[PDB]
């Protein structure tokens, strides 16, 4: 059984790593929009108080 | 097997990450740095055209 399963166990591994492949592309791309929204709010908020303190 | 199934997994999990975060870091900082800029030109669009006006 081991020996015969073998040859699944490999393929099951390179599609394991087949699926990690493009999560871990998702995973930072999620994790991108995020950062930039929190960072583009929080500069977009200065620009306001900005604004406010120049006038 | 099992440990050659694993590793390769592993490797394939390993490696892609950093690199597609590095996505962000593009996106991110030119989102940052064009609202901090932004900010800057309000600051400045008032300062030296309300001290003309006021003139």
């Amino acid at each position: 059984e081991q020996l015969a399963n073998a040859r699944r166990d490999y393929e099951a591994e390179i599609a394991r790593a087949r699926q990690e492949a493009a999560k871990i592309v998702a995973q930072a791309q999620e994790r991108a929009k995020q950062q930039e929204a929190e960072i583009i709010a929080q500069a977009r908020r200065e620009a306001e108080r900005l604004k406010e303190e120049a006038r």
